[PDB]
């Protein structure tokens, strides 16, 4: 058993919860509602290096395994379940070019235009040609959270116009998803064995929506609010459902959930700042040190169970 | 054969029908564009202590069926149509307390929020418990027009921002709920038999909603418009699927129809003062006479009907 | 084999598509953002002609037919993907009302009442009647795209509530449809058999809905942008999807799926006037440049294969 069978698309599940993490920081740093903390922005000098590396190691040992065993791929990409995490590399990588660590850039009005085209085409053209696949041979194959973050993408470069069509886009697969996964939930035994990709989309795309419309027009509406709310009422869900009692288990699956976590958490700080007071700040603040502790814990025990034991990687 | 046994959760349709009657009455008395009628208040003041007897008399008889036949009520808790039943009491009583006859409480700005959080409660818990049932084991579990009267509640207490939330969350339910029962509307024929509770609320909650949009903004949007002219189109296509040429009987299940006609009338009421003119007017008019002119009726055939004959109650 | 079995519903397909052109350049001699072409408004006076002479000889034909073979027409009626075009003859009047060359009549602020009320009152009728026969015996029967079309003639005669009770009424019908069609879309290979009429609403719906929309209010909101971007978006993937490399032939067919192509034209006019910029106007001349070629070409084909021929109408 060769290293590369024993390697699967999974791996790129731990990238996209680390490289959500930087963006959580940058906001703490450069929020005038949460100034009294006094964070160095230092912070995020060290999680964006940590992120690019990882994104590269785990990006070039993939590469070497679609040209040694293309077969492999080809087989992977047929399965239902795991065929969304394709859409994961592209995806992640525009959480870091909205980072933009401020110490490395030099004041600017935007970024370059070049930059917003690399990275968002080959998402759309995978978008159309999975979705195409679906109609030749549920509807779970659709990509919603990507279109979202690109329109984020979009306002930073200042293609105001274009930012509102993906934004339509993004929507529009979102009705059709809602109503077919909120029909059939998971059961609260053996949660992250079944359908761990697809559910973490269903508690972060609606915290990714309320961002990007802040970004476009600037000014709260009920868009914003109603968004944030709903992705609220399904966080929520999530601790009365789940069994306290009931025992668990290390698994790779652990470090997707993380993801919608931190979305949220961001999203609420644009709340405090639009309406001021006690009530959100607490709230704002609570869901951040959640979110932080998690992945923290989640760090360590991902590093001890895969050095002295190496159960990291199945068979 | 026990009273007991006889006694069915159906009961507290009566309740919800002529506590919903309650509100109209108030809205024609305080109305500035109705004012050329010069009703007086006091008719509120009888409906509202007779609304009170009722509901008092209904709840504690079958409390005493809850410690006498506990088994009885489990059994009814499983059957899948008359689950929604378990929702009208926590919702009626809402209804009483917006309506707080002006006599009865001295001038005030806001309401109490004690008395928002116990009502309300009791409704959140149920709603995720049952809701957690329909997955272990249509969609028509779900709890719909509540949420939207809870945010008129909330309102009346002075926390806007949490009325924002309650609205989001009973919107998004309504979504599964209006594609799934739009496809599959019951035939003409044996109407009041088939799913009499599930339809209810489906020509009410638009018109909940439309009022709850007017109390937390002040001023009509598309949302408020829309929702009632919904609420129009499908009550119209009562009219013209019902059959006048087939034969009624009388039915307990009747008390259930009133209240989405009343919750109609009183929306109604809220168009007429943002945009005066003739039109309006009638079709307020209009609505109300109809609703109010068939709660009578029907009050006098159920009480005919359960007095001499002792026929209300079936074995 | 008489010619009145030969002839079906089919042939009002053709007046959809040339009647919607007229709407068209109506627009490109009205338009200030469009001034530059200097267009003379003498092209739209030869087609409103020739849309009256193709509509009224196509509908005095087939009135004939149901009278000489009242079964025939009967036994039309019950297939369930030819319904539709019961709908057509209705709709496409309400096009020619709308477009009023400016010549034939006087300036005046409003047209007069009673004609919106004789076009509009039969297709409501036919909407709860076809939609009845549904739940006796998918969700196709349904229609969307008259609703829409009626709040622009409801407008043109300034009763501007009314015309946003018919949207609202229109928007309903369309979640059912749009939630439906979207999980199984029709294959490449055979398009245009299989469907042909119900998809023909799938791609032009919201391009009719934002234009009621710019008309009722005045100012572009998200409502006529994100309705108009949608319709881009799905008309894209026509595109991607469609097969280059497989052959094509002539068929009656095609002259639906016109129809969708000119609406979204005349709806991207109106985006240029709100919005000005080079990207807006060279995307709409497009467009319309598109729509008008393939128009010109189906012409001079359709006329061709019907009289050296006579092949057009099959046996
Ligand atoms: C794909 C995800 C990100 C969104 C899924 C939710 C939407 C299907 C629905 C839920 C409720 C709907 C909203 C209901 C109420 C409003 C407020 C409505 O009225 C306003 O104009 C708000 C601002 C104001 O004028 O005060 C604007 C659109 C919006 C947000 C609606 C847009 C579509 C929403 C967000
Ligand atoms: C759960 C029930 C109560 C609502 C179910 C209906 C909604 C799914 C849809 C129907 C049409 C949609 C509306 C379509 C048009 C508008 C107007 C739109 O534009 C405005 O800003 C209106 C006010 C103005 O700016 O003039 C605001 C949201 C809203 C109401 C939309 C919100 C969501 C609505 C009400
Ligand atoms: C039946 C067809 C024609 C429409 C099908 C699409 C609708 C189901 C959804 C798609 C996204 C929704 C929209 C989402 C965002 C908005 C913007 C929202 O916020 C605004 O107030 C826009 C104007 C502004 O205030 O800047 C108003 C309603 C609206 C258009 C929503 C109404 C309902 C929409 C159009
Ligand atoms: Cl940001
Ligand atoms: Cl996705
Ligand atoms: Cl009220
Ligand atoms: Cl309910
Ligand atoms: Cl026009
Ligand atoms: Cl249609």
């Amino acid at each position: 058993w060769p290293f590369l069978l024993r390697f699967p698309i999974g791996c790129f599940g731990i990238c996209l919860g680390l490289s959500s993490q930087a963006v959580l920081w940058l906001a703490l740093a450069k929020s005038p509602a949460t100034n009294f903390l006094h964070i160095t922005p230092l912070i995020n000098l060290v999680v964006w290096l940590f992120s690019l590396v990882v994104l590269v190691s785990v990006s070039f040992t993939y590469i070497l395994k679609c040209i040694f065993y293309f077969e492999a791929v080809k087989r992977e990409y047929f399965h239902p379940v795991r065929v969304n995490f394709f859409f994961a590399p592209w995806v992640v990588c525009m959480f870091l070019a909205i980072s933009v660590p401020p110490m490395f850039s030099p004041n600017r009005k935007y970024l370059h235009p070049a930059i917003w085209c690399v990275f968002m085409g080959p998402y759309f053209f995978l978008e159309l040609k999975i979705y195409g696949q679906w109609l030749s041979g549920p509807s779970s194959h659709l990509s919603v959270v990507g279109n979202f973050v690109g329109a984020i993408l979009a306002s930073k470069v200042g293609w105001d116009e274009v930012a509102k069509f993906l934004w339509a886009v993004g929507f529009a697969h979102y009705l059709v998803v809602f109503v077919t996964l909120y029909q059939r939930l998971p059961t609260s035994e053996a949660l992250p064995k079944e359908l761990h990709p697809v559910y973490s989309m269903f508690i972060a795309a609606p915290s990714a929506a309320s961002i990007a419309w802040n970004t476009i027009y600037g000014q709260f509406d009920g868009c914003s609010r109603t968004c944030f709310f709903i992705a609220l009422f399904l966080y929520i869900s999530l601790v009365a459902r789940i069994n306290f009692f009931t025992g668990f288990k290390f698994s790779v699956a652990w470090w997707s959930y993380t993801f919608p976590m931190t979305t949220a958490s961001v999203a609420t700080i644009k709340y405090a700042e639009a309406v001021p007071g006690y009530p959100s700040r607490a709230l704002a603040l609570t869901l951040s040190f959640i979110s932080t502790a998690m992945v923290c814990v989640l760090f360590v025990s991902t590093l001890l169970h895969a050095f002295v034991w190496q159960t990291l990687f199945p068979n």
